[PDB]
DNA sequence: CATGCATG
DNA sequence: CATGCATG
């Protein structure tokens, strides 16, 4: 039912997501910052296959591009439940400490999870699938992401570059919960009866009744979908009494 | 006035402790522990002289003293929050590594400090200065401490090690903690309408009224100062309303 | 692999 | 100075 009538709010049915009405970022460095090109430590044949299929789909995505950048940063094989299956892990960390810091205005549901009363006991609990993916990227500022990649029967060799905000940037998490909050802010004035808690990809909306969970959820994929972003289906806690919220159990 | 009346109590009154129902300790080792001397690592000569003032008191005190042993770990010049000079800080890992752990016995959660009822107000917190200092090395377990330090005036050059429970050893806080429980039995059972609450080198003792924190923490002085334990005047919190104790400030 | 932060 | 834990 949640699945088939909104297939384009999870992203196990509308596939990865694209914020519609979120335009490309731009990423300010600090006045003194210069490009860094940090050589890549040469990879086993091993990592660099477990690796080739995700590098494959972010290619086949448009989340990864081609390009020549004087910026470069190292890319790393993260070991996780599985053999031969390895992770992309990209150490952002020299990108980091030259891209000017943002300062929030993040009322921080984590602790503002307290402003959530008694009041609305019926919740749903939605975490978004790769959210960061979801904003893009302005041209002027995918060069700051580059990375080496070379595999000849694959087809490139070279570097590559994000299109889109990428996991590991400093940035990443407030520029998404800033966007996030943008695009909901109209759902929550015509919501006035629901709660909606929202901490970067994280969302809780709780209301006074179980219809009022089930409308209000209802209303909140339509609008997600139609934003262009995507839950995930299978960690969603749907119209529950008690849920996992940001590690916390709710009652 | 507190100082008067119990000057063997006090640290300030008193001068350096020592645990006179306290056997000396051995160290138990792994099983297949064998001596590891790590030589001393590269550190400046004006620096050698800052730490002096420090290896000086303690060769005076008997804290310290000469000794050849297949064991050695470095000494390395480090900062204190306190005044504004280098002491000595020997890195006992590759030491704590070889030996043998010791597990925990006393209620610590903090359910247990908040477990202490709201009857008991007058409080008195007390923080044993030198504790560890208070424990002696057993002469067959002082080899496994040794250090180096070479330097003409002080006589000879060679090495030398510790004859009380050292700082940086894994198990000393549990040590002492165990010392000062058996130590401190006989104090409860005689005063068992007063509240003693120990975490190593730091006391709190609660009484109902004014007058009996008064009597009982003339009574603890007068123990501790038997037993051979010196407490630090300097931050006493002698019988008070308002008082902090491992973090806490109650009421 | 490389580092930042804490700790002996 | 060294090094153990976390993290990009
Ligand atoms: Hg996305
Ligand atoms: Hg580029
Ligand atoms: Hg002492
Ligand atoms: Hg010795």
């Amino acid at each position: 039912t949640w699945l088939s009538d909104f297939p384009q709010a999870w992203a196990e049915t509308g596939g990865m997501g694209l914020a519609v009405r979120q335009a490309p970022l731009i990423i300010p460095l600090k006045a003194t910052s210069t490009p860094v090109s940090i050589k890549q430590y040469p990879m086993s044949q091993e990592a660099r296959l477990g690796i080739k299929p995700h590098i494959q789909r972010l290619l086949d995505q448009g989340i990864l591009v081609p390009c020549q950048s004087p910026w470069n940063t190292p890319l790393l094989p993260v070991k996780k439940p599985g053999t031969n299956d390895y992770r992309p892990v990209q150490d952002l960390r020299e990108v980091n400490k030259r891209v000017e810091d943002i300062h929030p205005t993040v009322p921080n549901p984590y602790n503002l999870l307290s402003g959530l009363p008694p009041s609305h006991q019926w919740y749903t609990v939605l975490d978004l699938k790769d959210a960061f993916f979801c904003l893009r990227l302005h041209p002027t500022s995918q060069p700051l992401f580059a990375f080496e990649w070379r595999d000849p029967e694959m087809g490139i060799s070279g570097q590559l570059t994000w299109t889109r905000l990428p996991q590991g940037f400093k940035n990443s998490p407030t520029l998404f919960d800033e966007a996030l909050h943008r695009d909901l802010a109209d759902f929550r004035i015509q919501h006035p009866d629901l709660i909606l808690l929202q901490y970067v990809d994280d969302l809780l909306l709780a209301a006074t009744s179980e219809l009022d969970c089930q409308q209000g959820t209802r209303a909140l994929l339509q609008t997600l979908g139609n934003l262009g972003y995507r839950a995930s289906a299978k960690k969603a806690q749907i119209c529950q009494k008690q849920v996992k919220y940001l590690g916390y159990l709710l009652k």
